[PDB]
């Protein structure tokens, strides 16, 4: 079945999933100087005030955090978006190594890895019918590098050493994700497609400028998972990122000036 490795990773992902080859796969990189800024784009919202978390999982390819997405609790609406996107889960993807994790690039730069909160577009009602839908989805995707600690994230890697193996989870309720954000929510926005299996393009991909900074000791803590389950052999859950993909007959769009 799919993974990272070189026998199951994104190099074998086309022959279960076709659409791999598609004309809007994700991610890609985010040539800035080509990017062109959009004054019709409106406000971008982010309003997580009600956000309920319920619970972390190692699913064997990263960790979720889960949100109860049966009301309007934590939403994505503005930027290039219509309508009103509820957060279902975030989770990550990271490296072996800081210079490399991140799923989109930026002037093909990588960063340590990368934060993806996943909403649905609430007038399909169900995630499952959302994505059947060219717009079911909208992704915000923020890039970590290592630096200082976000105090943010201290709980989510403190809970991993309970959800080691594929297949474990854990209660994880109270937790806020505004602490995840970076100051700014100026923005690059283009439409792609979930980034693993199966790579349905159903995405408007947000993804901010300003990258949040991580301790060393935090990222540390992400690279201690493991894909395996429990009693199996250890595989180290790292470089879980798919590399950038065709742009094809796309542009990216800029908020900021
Ligand atoms: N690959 C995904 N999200 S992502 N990496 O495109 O944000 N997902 C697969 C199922 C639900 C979300
Ligand atoms: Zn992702």
């Amino acid at each position: 079945h799919w993974g990272y490795g070189k026998h199951n990773g994104p190099e074998h992902w086309h022959k279960d999933f076709p659409i791999a080859k598609g004309e809007r796969q994700s991610p890609v990189d985010i040539d800035t100087h080509t990017a062109k800024y959009d004054p019709s784009l409106k406000p971008l919202s982010v309003s997580y005030d009600q956000a309920t978390s319920l619970r972390i999982l190692n699913n064997g390819h990263a960790f979720n955090v889960e949100f109860d997405d049966s009301q309007d609790k934590a939403v994505l609406k503005g930027g290039p978006l219509d309508g009103t996107y509820r957060l279902i889960q975030f989770h990550f993807h990271w490296g072996s190594l800081d210079g490399q994790g991140s799923e989109h690039t930026v002037d093909k730069k990588k960063y340590a890895a990368e934060l993806h909160l996943v909403h649905w577009n609430t007038k399909y009602g169900d995630f499952g019918k959302a994505v059947q839908q060219p717009d079911g989805l909208a992704v915000l995707g923020i890039f970590l590098k290592v630096g200082s600690a976000k105090p943010g994230l201290q709980k989510v890697v403190d809970v991993l050493d309970s959800i080691k193996t594929k297949g474990k989870s854990a209660d994880f309720t109270n937790f806020d994700p505004r602490g995840l954000l970076p100051e700014s929510l100026d923005y690059w926005t283009y439409p792609g497609s979930l980034t693993t299996p199966p790579l349905l393009e159903c995405v408007t991909w947000i993804v901010l400028k300003e990258p949040i900074s991580v301790s060393s000791e935090q990222v540390l803590k992400f690279r201690k998972l493991n894909f395996n389950g429990e009693g199996e052999p250890e595989e180290l859950m790292v470089d879980n990122w798919r590399p950038a993909q065709p742009l094809k007959n796309r542009q990216i769009k800029a908020s900021f000036k």
